[PDB]
């Protein structure tokens, strides 16, 4: 799923990039490239590959001298920046890299210096769980938006994204130079798709093996109740709306696209199941973990092995992907 | 206390650099970008931004001008500990923060981007061991000792102030090309008051280390051909050595030169004891990973153990100094 997601989306950036070879951006004496939310896994590796291939196969034609590139790696303080950087020693040259601690909900970089900002997988983080779930807790059996949960919760989540991706094209806008281009990959949805299994497998799954505690009296069902992970899976619609909102973009590409959760050169239901089941735990695992402690998490991810091992076997889930790319305009 | 002196003694050189940025008018550029060359993860890199910072604020007040924005890069070697780092730089508006993994021997940042550069007690690191402390023969010269000393022949000081003298120049050639015109750097590194002799004057701890080696080799824990053909990759620079290779790398203007000499141990301690004891511990915690790298965690231990009683032998009867060159270098051509 994640190679396929890269791999997918390649092609989004490298348009991106010819973009900004006919406003000659090449020709300067530095590129200055974001990767927002990078965390230590491969993809950041791949960005830096992407961008450093086709600007140096671009001066390679027009018999130039390649501007040197700059490349900041964002991400929260507590990520393991230390294994990203010993792991980046195994691009150098005129290759700069960068870490860049921080929130990307607030301002990063200097004023209009960047030419290029991507991210994949990380602006569907909301900056807190959104207010108005709750006294008394609204949205009761679940973690996320489901077919259960209330009108309100719905609106709720929508309108905390609404604030978050507002602040980060405002600060990203700050950041970047005239005709700089964004590319944004995230998890979505299709407008027309229901809420639960479809758009958010995993809250539901995960949501199914809390209850099981519950169910079994280990866990306190106003806890289960009372929680929701600061998370939103928006519809292009959705997104597009925002970025209208804001009049310092132009919209460039837009996109959906909905592939199978489980990973396809795979025969065998089992293994497929527990497979999906290692890579849901390895995106929650941390905020599931903070949550309900080490030893009880143990134990909704033994379940939840269990749920999706049954559900490969009937009906297999999917996972939606939105991308948007924009220009700097005014 | 030591490098609590080095920071506090040096911070005036550091107020005065920043100070030649302004009448450049550099803080009405939109953003002002400072580097740290060897930052590792102690509280000097953050002492190192807030003076810049505080200075910043303060002359925009008295000028009544917009602050420019400021871009501060961490630089040390992969593998240094950013993750610490980057956990206490949170307890930084418009005050932009990065980490720069790399060896400040090459190029490290965009050309002509840098306002100020600034690096303490790292320079004085050589990229490799210096070459040619071994003859045609394959014997290893310097035979005592780790760097060099009173024993060492002629050719150990020439390599080493050869190899000085490669690293140093690749330093300035990077950071020249780094630079805007008019733009500061303020080198603070371990050096020696050039009419000192070798040995414990300047290089106590390279002397009192090869000392604690000599006695586990006495104990016949390590062989003797080991400790000969050892060799620390680190020097000790005169300000006349740091002065000509400056002169010979034509981009840089002399503001500043110094030498000083401190003593070692912690004087705000009473107890001969724990004065050397702290001084042992000080001394361990910036030369453990290259100790432990060659003889092994099991023996490192041990040579400690040594070392601890050595020092606080030294603290009861001559107790060491240690020597700091500092220059500051202006931006031409
Ligand atoms: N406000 C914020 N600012 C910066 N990083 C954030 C963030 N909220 C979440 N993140 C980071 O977003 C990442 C999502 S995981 C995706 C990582 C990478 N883009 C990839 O394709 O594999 C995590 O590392 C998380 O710490
Ligand atoms: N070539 C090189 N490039 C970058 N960092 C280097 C280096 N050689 C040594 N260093 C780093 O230089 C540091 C010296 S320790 C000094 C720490 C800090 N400047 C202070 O005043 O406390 C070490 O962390 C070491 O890893
Ligand atoms: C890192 N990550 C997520 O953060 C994520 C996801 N699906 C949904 N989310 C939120 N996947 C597949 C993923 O790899
Ligand atoms: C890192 N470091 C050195 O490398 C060093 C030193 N004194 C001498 N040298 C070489 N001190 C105090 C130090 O902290």
């Amino acid at each position: 799923f994640s190679q396929k997601v890269t791999s997918i989306t390649k092609p989004i950036l490298v348009n991106a990039i010819h973009s900004l070879f006919s406003e000659y951006f090449h020709r300067e004496k530095v590129l200055n490239v974001a990767d927002l939310g990078c965390a230590a896994g491969p993809n950041p590796f791949s960005v830096i590959l992407t961008v450093k291939e086709s600007l140096e196969r671009k001066c390679k034609e027009l018999n130039c001298q390649p501007a040197e590139l700059q490349v900041y790696l964002n991400d929260l303080p507590g990520n393991d920046f230390n294994s990203l950087f010993k792991d980046l020693s195994g691009v150098l040259r005129t290759c700069f890299v960068m870490g860049a601690p921080g929130s990307f909900y607030g301002r990063l970089f200097p004023r209009s210096c960047l030419h290029l900002v991507h991210s994949c997988y990380s602006v569907h983080w909301l900056s807190q769980v959104p207010k108005g779930l709750t006294g008394l807790p609204l949205n009761k059996g679940k973690i996320n938006i489901s077919k259960t949960s209330p009108p309100v919760v719905e609106a709720a989540y929508l309108a905390q994204f609404k604030e978050d991706f507002t602040l980060l094209l405002k600060s990203r806008a700050e950041e970047m130079v005239q005709n700089g281009r964004m590319v944004l990959i995230l998890n979505g949805r299709q407008a027309s798709d229901p809420w639960g299994k479809e758009s958010c497998y995993h809250w539901e799954v995960l949501a199914e093996a809390i209850s099981e505690m519950v169910s079994q009296g280990l866990v306190d069902e106003e806890k289960l109740d009372s929680f929701n992970v600061p998370c939103y899976a928006p519809s292009q619609e959705e997104v597009q709306d925002i970025v209208d909102k804001v009049g310092s973009f132009a919209v460039e590409h837009i996109e959906t696209f909905t592939l199978p959760f489980a990973n396809d050169q795979e025969s065998d239901t089992r293994v497929k199941g527990e497979q999906l089941a290692k890579n849901i735990r390895s995106f929650t695992e941390s905020i599931i973990s903070y949550e309900f402690g080490k030893e009880i998490t143990e134990k909704v991810y033994h379940k939840l092995t269990q749920i999706v091992v049954k559900d490969m076997a009937s009906r297999p889930p999917t996972n939606t992907t939105v991308v948007v790319v924009l220009s700097r305009t005014m």
